[PDB]
Protein backbone atom coordinates (compact mmCIF):
# COMPACT_ATOMS: atom_id res chain seq x y z
CA UNK A 1 0.00 0.00 0.00
CA UNK A 2 0.66 3.74 0.01
CA UNK A 3 3.67 4.21 2.41
CA UNK A 4 1.97 7.27 4.13
CA UNK A 5 -1.80 5.08 4.95
CA UNK A 6 -0.26 3.21 7.67
CA UNK A 7 -1.83 -0.17 6.31
CA UNK A 8 0.63 -2.27 6.77
CA UNK A 9 1.78 -1.05 10.94
CA UNK A 10 3.16 -2.30 12.70
CA UNK A 11 4.09 -4.98 11.14
CA UNK A 12 5.58 -3.64 8.02
CA UNK A 13 6.15 -0.08 8.33
CA UNK A 14 7.93 0.24 4.86
CA UNK A 15 5.10 -0.32 2.51
CA UNK A 16 4.94 0.10 -1.25
CA UNK A 17 1.77 0.53 -3.69
CA UNK A 18 0.07 -2.86 -5.51
CA UNK A 19 1.26 -1.83 -9.01
CA UNK A 20 -0.89 -4.13 -12.45
CA UNK A 21 1.98 -6.00 -14.11
CA UNK A 22 2.10 -4.54 -17.72
CA UNK A 23 2.29 -6.89 -20.79
CA UNK A 24 6.05 -6.40 -21.10
CA UNK A 25 6.72 -7.85 -17.12
CA UNK A 26 7.23 -11.15 -16.46
CA UNK A 27 5.77 -12.94 -13.52
CA UNK A 28 6.16 -16.63 -12.27
CA UNK A 29 3.84 -19.58 -12.00
CA UNK A 30 3.66 -18.35 -7.80
CA UNK A 31 1.05 -16.45 -6.58
CA UNK A 32 3.80 -15.11 -3.07
CA UNK A 33 6.66 -13.90 -5.94
CA UNK A 34 3.79 -12.23 -8.09
CA UNK A 35 2.33 -10.36 -5.15
CA UNK A 36 5.99 -9.02 -4.50
CA UNK A 37 7.00 -8.10 -7.96
CA UNK A 38 3.51 -6.44 -8.06
CA UNK A 39 4.40 -4.36 -5.25
CA UNK A 40 8.12 -3.87 -5.88
CA UNK A 41 9.46 -5.20 -3.07
CA UNK A 42 11.34 -7.69 -6.10
CA UNK A 43 11.31 -5.71 -8.94
CA UNK A 44 7.97 -5.33 -10.80
CA UNK A 45 9.43 -6.58 -14.01
CA UNK A 46 10.05 -9.68 -12.50
CA UNK A 47 14.32 -9.50 -14.04
CA UNK A 48 17.32 -9.94 -12.73
CA UNK A 49 16.51 -11.09 -8.70
CA UNK A 50 19.01 -11.97 -6.62
CA UNK A 51 18.85 -14.07 -3.47
CA UNK A 52 19.22 -11.20 -0.82
CA UNK A 53 15.80 -9.32 -3.09
CA UNK A 54 14.31 -12.19 -2.53
CA UNK A 55 15.11 -13.05 1.35
CA UNK A 56 14.58 -9.38 2.59
CA UNK A 57 11.26 -9.09 0.27
CA UNK A 58 10.12 -12.43 2.37
CA UNK A 59 11.17 -11.64 5.79
CA UNK A 60 10.32 -7.78 5.84
CA UNK A 61 7.04 -7.57 3.42
CA UNK A 62 5.21 -10.88 4.54
CA UNK A 63 6.37 -12.63 7.40
CA UNK A 64 8.45 -15.30 6.25
CA UNK A 65 11.82 -16.29 7.34
CA UNK A 66 14.79 -17.18 5.44
CA UNK A 67 14.91 -21.04 6.19
CA UNK A 68 11.41 -21.22 4.73
CA UNK A 69 12.89 -20.48 0.92
CA UNK A 70 16.73 -21.91 1.13
CA UNK A 71 15.64 -24.94 -1.00
CA UNK A 72 12.87 -22.55 -3.29
CA UNK A 73 16.12 -20.46 -3.98
CA UNK A 74 18.13 -23.37 -4.55
CA UNK A 75 15.97 -24.30 -7.21
CA UNK A 76 14.99 -21.60 -8.51
CA UNK A 77 18.47 -21.20 -9.18
CA UNK A 78 18.39 -24.56 -10.73
CA UNK A 79 15.87 -24.23 -13.06
CA UNK A 80 17.45 -20.95 -14.35
CA UNK A 81 20.10 -22.85 -15.50
CA UNK A 82 18.44 -25.29 -16.76
CA UNK A 83 16.56 -23.48 -18.70
CA UNK A 84 18.71 -21.10 -19.73
CA UNK A 85 21.42 -22.85 -20.57
CA UNK A 86 24.01 -21.16 -18.47
CA UNK A 87 24.80 -20.52 -14.47
CA UNK A 88 23.57 -17.28 -13.79
CA UNK A 89 24.92 -16.44 -10.61
CA UNK A 90 23.28 -14.51 -8.51
CA UNK A 91 20.81 -12.67 -10.61
CA UNK A 92 17.50 -14.62 -11.27
CA UNK A 93 17.09 -14.18 -15.09
CA UNK A 94 13.61 -13.71 -15.11
CA UNK A 95 10.14 -15.36 -13.25
CA UNK A 96 8.59 -16.90 -15.79
CA UNK A 97 10.92 -19.08 -16.68
CA UNK A 98 9.92 -20.83 -13.43
CA UNK A 99 6.81 -22.46 -15.07
CA UNK A 100 9.08 -24.72 -16.65
CA UNK A 101 7.26 -27.85 -16.56
CA UNK A 102 8.18 -30.81 -14.61
CA UNK A 103 10.75 -29.23 -12.88
CA UNK A 104 9.89 -26.61 -10.17
CA UNK A 105 6.62 -25.99 -11.41
CA UNK A 106 4.36 -29.23 -11.35
CA UNK A 107 1.21 -30.82 -12.42
CA UNK A 108 -2.19 -30.92 -9.71
CA UNK A 109 -1.49 -27.10 -9.15
CA UNK A 110 -4.56 -25.10 -6.44
CA UNK A 111 -4.78 -22.00 -9.20
CA UNK A 112 -3.49 -23.12 -12.22
CA UNK A 113 -4.23 -25.83 -15.25
CA UNK A 114 -1.37 -27.95 -15.79
CA UNK A 115 1.34 -27.73 -19.22
CA UNK A 116 -0.65 -30.35 -21.07
CA UNK A 117 -3.70 -30.15 -19.70
CA UNK A 118 -6.98 -30.68 -21.83
CA UNK A 119 -4.61 -30.78 -25.06
CA UNK A 120 -5.88 -32.65 -27.80
CA UNK A 121 -2.67 -33.58 -29.51
CA UNK A 122 0.53 -34.40 -27.59
CA UNK A 123 2.75 -31.59 -28.78
CA UNK A 124 0.24 -28.81 -27.74
CA UNK A 125 0.55 -26.89 -24.42
CA UNK A 126 -0.80 -23.81 -22.41
CA UNK A 127 -0.15 -21.53 -19.68
CA UNK A 128 -0.08 -22.95 -16.86
CA UNK A 129 1.68 -20.60 -15.09
CA UNK A 130 -0.91 -17.32 -14.67
CA UNK A 131 -3.63 -17.54 -12.34
CA UNK A 132 -6.69 -19.75 -13.37
CA UNK A 133 -10.41 -18.40 -11.81
CA UNK A 134 -11.89 -22.16 -12.80
CA UNK A 135 -8.80 -24.21 -11.49
CA UNK A 136 -8.95 -22.12 -8.20
CA UNK A 137 -12.62 -22.40 -8.11
CA UNK A 138 -11.97 -26.59 -8.16
CA UNK A 139 -9.44 -26.00 -4.89
CA UNK A 140 -12.38 -23.45 -3.28
CA UNK A 141 -15.07 -25.92 -4.07
CA UNK A 142 -13.47 -29.01 -1.70
CA UNK A 143 -14.29 -26.12 1.07
CA UNK A 144 -17.71 -24.77 -0.32
CA UNK A 145 -19.81 -23.02 2.47
CA UNK A 146 -16.39 -22.21 5.04
CA UNK A 147 -14.82 -19.39 6.24
CA UNK A 148 -11.71 -22.10 7.68
CA UNK A 149 -10.45 -25.29 6.83
CA UNK A 150 -8.20 -27.39 8.47
CA UNK A 151 -5.01 -30.07 7.62
CA UNK A 152 -7.52 -32.90 6.72
CA UNK A 153 -9.47 -30.57 4.52
CA UNK A 154 -6.25 -29.80 2.97
CA UNK A 155 -5.42 -32.96 2.03
CA UNK A 156 -8.72 -33.08 0.65
CA UNK A 157 -8.23 -30.44 -1.76
CA UNK A 158 -4.64 -31.81 -3.18
CA UNK A 159 -6.45 -34.57 -3.97
CA UNK A 160 -9.46 -33.59 -5.73
CA UNK A 161 -6.50 -31.42 -7.78
CA UNK A 162 -4.42 -34.76 -8.48
CA UNK A 163 -7.50 -36.81 -9.52
CA UNK A 164 -8.49 -33.94 -12.07
CA UNK A 165 -5.07 -33.43 -13.17
CA UNK A 166 -4.51 -37.03 -13.42
CA UNK A 167 -7.63 -37.61 -15.54
CA UNK A 168 -7.56 -34.16 -17.48
CA UNK A 169 -3.94 -34.11 -18.66
CA UNK A 170 -2.73 -35.27 -22.02
CA UNK A 171 -1.90 -39.21 -21.91
CA UNK A 172 1.30 -40.42 -20.33
CA UNK A 173 2.15 -36.41 -19.11
CA UNK A 174 0.75 -36.07 -15.27
CA UNK A 175 3.44 -36.50 -13.11
CA UNK A 176 2.88 -36.42 -8.99
CA UNK A 177 4.64 -33.95 -7.05
CA UNK A 178 3.40 -34.66 -3.59
CA UNK A 179 6.92 -33.35 -1.85
CA UNK A 180 6.75 -30.05 -4.29
CA UNK A 181 3.31 -28.95 -3.52
CA UNK A 182 2.58 -30.09 0.27
CA UNK A 183 5.53 -27.41 0.53
CA UNK A 184 3.48 -25.73 -0.65
CA UNK A 185 0.49 -26.52 1.21
CA UNK A 186 2.52 -25.88 4.34
CA UNK A 187 3.05 -21.92 2.78
CA UNK A 188 -0.68 -21.60 2.67
CA UNK A 189 -1.02 -22.73 6.42
CA UNK A 190 2.31 -20.23 6.86
CA UNK A 191 0.65 -17.15 5.33
CA UNK A 192 -3.04 -16.99 5.81
CA UNK A 193 -4.02 -19.34 8.89
CA UNK A 194 -5.70 -17.53 11.23
CA UNK A 195 -3.31 -15.94 13.59
CA UNK A 196 -6.05 -14.47 15.68
CA UNK A 197 -7.51 -18.25 17.36
CA UNK A 198 -5.63 -19.22 20.45
CA UNK A 199 -3.70 -22.24 19.22
CA UNK A 200 -2.80 -20.72 15.43
CA UNK A 201 0.81 -22.05 15.78
CA UNK A 202 -0.05 -25.84 17.17
CA UNK A 203 -3.70 -26.07 15.65
CA UNK A 204 -3.65 -23.69 11.73
CA UNK A 205 -6.35 -22.90 9.84
CA UNK A 206 -6.51 -21.29 6.73
CA UNK A 207 -9.10 -18.43 6.75
CA UNK A 208 -10.35 -18.81 3.35
CA UNK A 209 -11.07 -15.18 2.35
CA UNK A 210 -7.39 -14.27 3.11
CA UNK A 211 -6.52 -17.17 0.43
CA UNK A 212 -8.92 -16.08 -2.17
CA UNK A 213 -7.72 -12.54 -1.95
CA UNK A 214 -3.75 -13.06 -2.11
CA UNK A 215 -4.08 -15.62 -4.91
CA UNK A 216 -7.09 -14.18 -7.37
CA UNK A 217 -5.23 -10.68 -6.46
CA UNK A 218 -1.74 -11.27 -6.39
CA UNK A 219 -1.73 -8.49 -3.99
CA UNK A 220 -2.04 -8.83 0.42
CA UNK A 221 -5.35 -9.13 2.30
CA UNK A 222 -4.52 -6.13 4.30
CA UNK A 223 -8.75 -5.49 4.02
CA UNK A 224 -9.44 -8.52 5.43
CA UNK A 225 -7.47 -7.94 8.46
CA UNK A 226 -4.37 -9.99 7.28
CA UNK A 227 -0.76 -8.97 8.37
CA UNK A 228 2.83 -10.37 7.58
CA UNK A 229 2.99 -13.31 10.55
CA UNK A 230 4.90 -12.07 13.24
CA UNK A 231 7.44 -13.13 14.22
CA UNK A 232 8.12 -14.59 10.88
CA UNK A 233 7.55 -18.40 10.43
CA UNK A 234 10.11 -20.73 9.79
CA UNK A 235 10.87 -23.99 8.00
CA UNK A 236 9.89 -26.13 11.06
CA UNK A 237 6.18 -24.81 10.50
CA UNK A 238 5.86 -25.17 7.48
CA UNK A 239 7.53 -28.94 6.90
CA UNK A 240 5.27 -29.68 9.89
CA UNK A 241 2.62 -28.52 8.29
CA UNK A 242 3.21 -30.54 5.19
CA UNK A 243 3.78 -33.58 6.94
CA UNK A 244 0.30 -33.32 9.00
CA UNK A 245 -1.29 -32.26 5.52
CA UNK A 246 -0.21 -35.98 4.07
CA UNK A 247 -0.87 -37.54 7.65
CA UNK A 248 -4.37 -36.47 7.85
CA UNK A 249 -7.12 -39.23 7.30
CA UNK A 250 -9.14 -38.74 4.01
CA UNK A 251 -12.67 -39.69 4.56
CA UNK A 252 -13.29 -38.79 0.62
CA UNK A 253 -11.69 -40.91 -1.84
CA UNK A 254 -11.78 -39.47 -5.68
CA UNK A 255 -11.83 -41.59 -8.19
CA UNK A 256 -8.49 -41.23 -10.79
CA UNK A 257 -5.53 -40.56 -7.94
CA UNK A 258 -1.93 -42.03 -9.16
CA UNK A 259 -0.20 -44.78 -6.97
CA UNK A 260 0.26 -44.15 -3.65
CA UNK A 261 -1.13 -40.71 -3.79
CA UNK A 262 -2.77 -41.28 -0.24
CA UNK A 263 -0.21 -41.29 2.41
CA UNK A 264 3.37 -39.36 3.64
CA UNK A 265 5.38 -38.07 1.40
CA UNK A 266 8.67 -37.68 0.62
CA UNK A 267 11.22 -34.70 1.74
CA UNK A 268 11.37 -31.96 -0.83
CA UNK A 269 15.35 -31.99 -2.13
CA UNK A 270 16.86 -29.86 -4.86
CA UNK A 271 15.84 -30.33 -8.59
CA UNK A 272 18.70 -31.37 -11.01
CA UNK A 273 18.61 -31.98 -14.85
CA UNK A 274 20.77 -33.65 -17.24
CA UNK A 275 22.99 -31.92 -19.45
CA UNK A 276 21.47 -33.14 -22.89
CA UNK A 277 17.83 -32.43 -21.78
CA UNK A 278 16.49 -29.67 -23.47
CA UNK A 279 14.00 -27.68 -21.51
CA UNK A 280 9.95 -27.61 -22.98
CA UNK A 281 9.07 -24.07 -24.04
CA UNK A 282 7.71 -21.64 -21.78
CA UNK A 283 3.97 -20.32 -22.10
CA UNK A 284 4.56 -17.07 -23.75
CA UNK A 285 1.47 -15.48 -22.03
CA UNK A 286 0.86 -11.75 -20.81
CA UNK A 287 1.03 -11.79 -17.33
CA UNK A 288 -2.09 -12.58 -14.99
CA UNK A 289 -4.13 -9.22 -12.96
CA UNK A 290 -7.16 -8.43 -11.85
CA UNK A 291 -9.40 -7.01 -13.74
CA UNK A 292 -12.90 -7.72 -11.92
CA UNK A 293 -12.21 -5.33 -10.28
CA UNK A 294 -8.62 -3.92 -10.93
CA UNK A 295 -7.01 -3.05 -7.81
CA UNK A 296 -6.05 0.44 -6.56
CA UNK A 297 -2.33 1.19 -4.75
CA UNK A 298 -3.53 0.02 -1.60
CA UNK A 299 -5.14 -2.99 -2.33
C1 LIG B 1 12.38 -17.99 -3.78
C2 LIG B 1 11.22 -18.34 -3.22
C3 LIG B 1 10.12 -19.08 -4.01
C4 LIG B 1 10.17 -19.60 -5.26
C5 LIG B 1 11.35 -19.63 -6.26
C6 LIG B 1 8.88 -20.19 -5.55
C7 LIG B 1 8.53 -20.86 -6.73
C8 LIG B 1 7.30 -21.42 -7.01
C9 LIG B 1 6.93 -22.16 -8.22
C10 LIG B 1 7.89 -22.43 -9.40
C11 LIG B 1 5.65 -22.54 -8.09
C12 LIG B 1 4.76 -23.33 -9.08
C13 LIG B 1 4.49 -24.73 -8.50
C14 LIG B 1 3.20 -25.20 -9.12
O1 LIG B 1 2.12 -24.90 -8.55
O2 LIG B 1 3.25 -25.88 -10.18
C15 LIG B 1 5.17 -22.04 -6.81
C16 LIG B 1 3.91 -22.24 -6.32
C17 LIG B 1 3.41 -21.79 -5.13
N1 LIG B 1 4.04 -20.91 -4.25
FE1 LIG B 1 5.97 -20.17 -4.49
N2 LIG B 1 8.09 -20.03 -4.44
C18 LIG B 1 8.79 -19.34 -3.48
C19 LIG B 1 8.31 -18.97 -2.25
C20 LIG B 1 7.00 -19.05 -1.80
C21 LIG B 1 6.53 -18.62 -0.49
C22 LIG B 1 7.45 -18.05 0.59
C23 LIG B 1 5.19 -18.83 -0.43
C24 LIG B 1 4.24 -18.54 0.76
C25 LIG B 1 4.64 -18.51 2.05
C26 LIG B 1 4.80 -19.40 -1.70
C27 LIG B 1 3.54 -19.82 -2.07
C28 LIG B 1 3.26 -20.66 -3.13
C29 LIG B 1 2.01 -21.38 -3.28
C30 LIG B 1 0.83 -21.43 -2.28
C31 LIG B 1 2.11 -22.14 -4.60
C32 LIG B 1 1.07 -23.10 -5.21
C33 LIG B 1 0.23 -22.36 -6.24
C34 LIG B 1 -0.77 -23.35 -6.80
O3 LIG B 1 -0.65 -24.58 -6.55
O4 LIG B 1 -1.70 -22.87 -7.48
N3 LIG B 1 5.91 -19.50 -2.53
N4 LIG B 1 6.21 -21.39 -6.17
C1 LIG C 1 12.05 -15.34 -19.28
O1 LIG C 1 13.28 -15.94 -19.66
C2 LIG C 1 13.15 -17.05 -20.53
C3 LIG C 1 14.52 -17.73 -20.65
O2 LIG C 1 15.46 -16.90 -21.32
C4 LIG C 1 12.49 -16.65 -21.85
O3 LIG C 1 12.20 -17.82 -22.60
C5 LIG C 1 13.00 -17.90 -23.79
O4 LIG C 1 12.78 -16.80 -24.65
C6 LIG C 1 13.60 -16.79 -25.81
C7 LIG C 1 13.24 -15.57 -26.64
O5 LIG C 1 13.81 -14.44 -26.00
C8 LIG C 1 13.42 -18.06 -26.64
O6 LIG C 1 14.46 -18.09 -27.60
C9 LIG C 1 13.94 -18.44 -28.89
O7 LIG C 1 13.83 -19.85 -29.04
C10 LIG C 1 13.37 -20.29 -30.31
C11 LIG C 1 13.21 -21.81 -30.32
O8 LIG C 1 14.25 -22.46 -29.62
C12 LIG C 1 14.35 -19.82 -31.39
O9 LIG C 1 13.91 -20.20 -32.67
C13 LIG C 1 14.51 -18.30 -31.33
O10 LIG C 1 15.48 -17.86 -32.26
C14 LIG C 1 14.90 -17.86 -29.92
O11 LIG C 1 16.19 -18.35 -29.62
C15 LIG C 1 13.47 -19.35 -25.80
O12 LIG C 1 12.91 -20.42 -26.53
C16 LIG C 1 12.69 -19.22 -24.49
N1 LIG C 1 12.99 -20.36 -23.64
C17 LIG C 1 12.10 -21.33 -23.37
C18 LIG C 1 12.61 -22.54 -22.66
O13 LIG C 1 10.90 -21.23 -23.67
C19 LIG C 1 11.18 -15.89 -21.59
O14 LIG C 1 10.67 -15.37 -22.81
C20 LIG C 1 11.36 -14.79 -20.54
N2 LIG C 1 10.05 -14.25 -20.26
C21 LIG C 1 9.81 -12.97 -20.00
C22 LIG C 1 8.36 -12.57 -19.91
O15 LIG C 1 10.71 -12.15 -19.82
C1 LIG D 1 -9.45 -8.35 -4.66
O1 LIG D 1 -9.25 -7.07 -4.10
C2 LIG D 1 -10.38 -6.21 -4.20
C3 LIG D 1 -9.93 -4.81 -3.76
O2 LIG D 1 -9.46 -4.84 -2.43
C4 LIG D 1 -11.56 -6.77 -3.38
O3 LIG D 1 -12.69 -5.90 -3.55
C5 LIG D 1 -13.26 -5.46 -2.31
O4 LIG D 1 -13.98 -6.49 -1.65
C6 LIG D 1 -14.46 -6.08 -0.37
C7 LIG D 1 -14.99 -7.29 0.40
O5 LIG D 1 -14.08 -7.53 1.46
C8 LIG D 1 -15.51 -4.97 -0.50
O6 LIG D 1 -15.87 -4.46 0.77
C9 LIG D 1 -14.94 -3.82 -1.32
O7 LIG D 1 -15.98 -2.93 -1.65
C10 LIG D 1 -14.26 -4.32 -2.59
N1 LIG D 1 -13.63 -3.23 -3.31
C11 LIG D 1 -13.82 -3.12 -4.62
C12 LIG D 1 -13.07 -2.04 -5.33
O8 LIG D 1 -14.58 -3.88 -5.25
C13 LIG D 1 -11.86 -8.17 -3.91
O9 LIG D 1 -12.88 -8.76 -3.13
C14 LIG D 1 -10.57 -9.04 -3.88
N2 LIG D 1 -10.86 -10.35 -4.43
C15 LIG D 1 -10.93 -11.45 -3.69
C16 LIG D 1 -11.36 -12.68 -4.43
O10 LIG D 1 -10.67 -11.47 -2.47
C1 LIG E 1 2.70 -16.30 -26.38
O1 LIG E 1 3.27 -15.53 -27.42
C2 LIG E 1 3.76 -16.29 -28.52
C3 LIG E 1 4.42 -15.37 -29.55
O2 LIG E 1 5.18 -14.37 -28.90
C4 LIG E 1 2.61 -17.09 -29.14
O3 LIG E 1 3.05 -17.85 -30.25
C5 LIG E 1 1.98 -18.01 -28.09
O4 LIG E 1 0.87 -18.67 -28.66
C6 LIG E 1 1.54 -17.18 -26.88
O5 LIG E 1 0.43 -16.41 -27.30
C7 LIG E 1 -0.48 -16.03 -26.24
O6 LIG E 1 0.00 -14.97 -25.43
C8 LIG E 1 0.31 -13.77 -26.15
C9 LIG E 1 0.96 -12.76 -25.22
O7 LIG E 1 1.95 -12.08 -25.95
C10 LIG E 1 -0.96 -13.20 -26.80
O8 LIG E 1 -0.61 -12.08 -27.59
C11 LIG E 1 -1.63 -14.28 -27.66
O9 LIG E 1 -2.87 -13.82 -28.16
C12 LIG E 1 -1.81 -15.59 -26.87
O10 LIG E 1 -2.75 -15.42 -25.83
C1 LIG F 1 6.99 -0.15 13.21
O1 LIG F 1 7.21 1.06 13.90
C2 LIG F 1 6.72 1.04 15.24
C3 LIG F 1 6.84 2.44 15.85
O2 LIG F 1 8.20 2.85 15.82
C4 LIG F 1 7.51 0.01 16.06
O3 LIG F 1 6.98 -0.09 17.37
C5 LIG F 1 7.46 -1.36 15.36
O4 LIG F 1 8.36 -2.25 15.98
C6 LIG F 1 7.82 -1.24 13.88
N1 LIG F 1 7.61 -2.54 13.26
C7 LIG F 1 8.59 -3.24 12.71
C8 LIG F 1 8.20 -4.56 12.10
O5 LIG F 1 9.76 -2.87 12.66
C1 LIG G 1 6.14 -31.24 2.88
O1 LIG G 1 7.09 -31.55 3.90
C2 LIG G 1 6.99 -32.87 4.46
C3 LIG G 1 8.09 -33.02 5.51
O2 LIG G 1 9.36 -32.89 4.90
C4 LIG G 1 7.04 -33.94 3.38
O3 LIG G 1 6.80 -35.22 3.96
C5 LIG G 1 6.03 -33.66 2.25
O4 LIG G 1 6.11 -34.60 1.18
C6 LIG G 1 6.18 -32.23 1.71
O5 LIG G 1 7.38 -32.06 0.99
C1 LIG H 1 9.41 -30.56 8.72
O1 LIG H 1 10.24 -31.55 8.14
C2 LIG H 1 11.63 -31.28 8.14
C3 LIG H 1 12.33 -32.42 7.41
O2 LIG H 1 11.82 -32.47 6.10
C4 LIG H 1 12.14 -31.11 9.57
O3 LIG H 1 13.50 -30.74 9.50
C5 LIG H 1 11.31 -30.04 10.30
O4 LIG H 1 11.65 -29.97 11.66
C6 LIG H 1 9.81 -30.29 10.17
O5 LIG H 1 9.39 -31.40 10.96
C1 LIG I 1 4.58 -29.26 13.49
O1 LIG I 1 4.18 -27.89 13.52
C2 LIG I 1 2.87 -27.65 13.03
C3 LIG I 1 2.63 -26.14 12.95
O2 LIG I 1 3.07 -25.51 14.13
C4 LIG I 1 1.83 -28.35 13.90
O3 LIG I 1 0.52 -28.07 13.49
C5 LIG I 1 2.11 -29.85 13.86
O4 LIG I 1 1.18 -30.51 14.71
C6 LIG I 1 3.56 -30.13 14.27
O5 LIG I 1 3.73 -29.88 15.65
C1 LIG J 1 5.31 -35.40 9.75
O1 LIG J 1 5.02 -34.48 10.79
C2 LIG J 1 3.64 -34.31 11.10
C3 LIG J 1 3.47 -33.16 12.08
O2 LIG J 1 4.40 -33.29 13.15
C4 LIG J 1 3.08 -35.64 11.61
O3 LIG J 1 1.69 -35.51 11.77
C5 LIG J 1 3.39 -36.78 10.63
O4 LIG J 1 3.03 -38.04 11.17
C6 LIG J 1 4.85 -36.80 10.16
O5 LIG J 1 5.70 -37.25 11.19
C1 LIG K 1 -8.73 -42.08 8.88
O1 LIG K 1 -9.78 -41.85 9.81
C2 LIG K 1 -10.98 -41.40 9.21
C3 LIG K 1 -11.94 -40.92 10.29
O2 LIG K 1 -12.79 -39.94 9.72
C4 LIG K 1 -11.56 -42.51 8.32
O3 LIG K 1 -12.67 -41.99 7.61
C5 LIG K 1 -10.52 -42.98 7.30
O4 LIG K 1 -10.95 -44.16 6.67
C6 LIG K 1 -9.13 -43.20 7.91
O5 LIG K 1 -9.09 -44.44 8.59
C1 LIG L 1 -14.53 -36.42 5.08
O1 LIG L 1 -14.11 -35.16 5.58
C2 LIG L 1 -13.55 -34.33 4.55
C3 LIG L 1 -12.83 -33.14 5.16
O2 LIG L 1 -12.03 -33.57 6.25
C4 LIG L 1 -14.66 -33.93 3.56
O3 LIG L 1 -14.17 -33.15 2.49
C5 LIG L 1 -15.29 -35.21 3.00
O4 LIG L 1 -16.39 -34.92 2.15
C6 LIG L 1 -15.72 -36.12 4.16
O5 LIG L 1 -16.74 -35.47 4.90
C1 LIG M 1 -15.38 -36.20 -1.00
O1 LIG M 1 -14.41 -35.21 -1.36
C2 LIG M 1 -13.54 -35.60 -2.42
C3 LIG M 1 -12.39 -34.59 -2.56
O2 LIG M 1 -12.88 -33.28 -2.48
C4 LIG M 1 -14.35 -35.81 -3.70
O3 LIG M 1 -13.55 -36.25 -4.76
C5 LIG M 1 -15.42 -36.86 -3.45
O4 LIG M 1 -16.26 -36.94 -4.57
C6 LIG M 1 -16.26 -36.55 -2.20
O5 LIG M 1 -17.14 -35.47 -2.48
C1 LIG N 1 -11.30 -43.31 0.37
O1 LIG N 1 -10.83 -44.56 -0.09
C2 LIG N 1 -9.44 -44.79 0.06
C3 LIG N 1 -9.04 -46.12 -0.58
O2 LIG N 1 -10.11 -47.04 -0.49
C4 LIG N 1 -9.05 -44.72 1.53
O3 LIG N 1 -7.66 -44.86 1.66
C5 LIG N 1 -9.50 -43.39 2.13
O4 LIG N 1 -9.24 -43.36 3.52
C6 LIG N 1 -10.99 -43.13 1.86
O5 LIG N 1 -11.79 -43.99 2.65
C1 LIG O 1 -8.45 -0.57 -11.71
O1 LIG O 1 -8.46 0.11 -12.95
C2 LIG O 1 -9.74 0.56 -13.39
C3 LIG O 1 -9.53 1.37 -14.66
O2 LIG O 1 -10.79 1.67 -15.20
C4 LIG O 1 -10.50 1.38 -12.33
O3 LIG O 1 -11.86 1.48 -12.68
C5 LIG O 1 -10.42 0.76 -10.94
O4 LIG O 1 -10.89 1.66 -9.96
C6 LIG O 1 -9.00 0.33 -10.60
O5 LIG O 1 -8.18 1.46 -10.42
BR1 LIG P 1 14.06 -11.88 -19.45
BR1 LIG Q 1 -9.53 -29.19 -19.38
BR1 LIG R 1 6.06 -38.72 -2.53
MN1 LIG S 1 1.73 -26.23 -11.83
Amino acid sequence: QEPGSGIGYPYDNNTLPYVAPGPTDSRAPCPALNALANHGYIPHDGRAISRETLQNAFLNHMGIANSVIELALTNAFVVCEYVTGSDCGDSLVNLTLLAEPHAFEHDHSFSRKDYKQGVANSNDFIDNRNFDAETFQTSLDVVAGKTHFDYADMNEIRLQRESLSNELDFPGWFTESKPIQNVESGFIFALVSDFNLPDNDENPLVRIDWWKYWFTNESFPYHLGWHPPSPAREIEFVTSASSAVLAASVTSTPSSLPSGAIGPGAEAVPLSFASTMTPFLLATNAPYYAQDPTLGPND
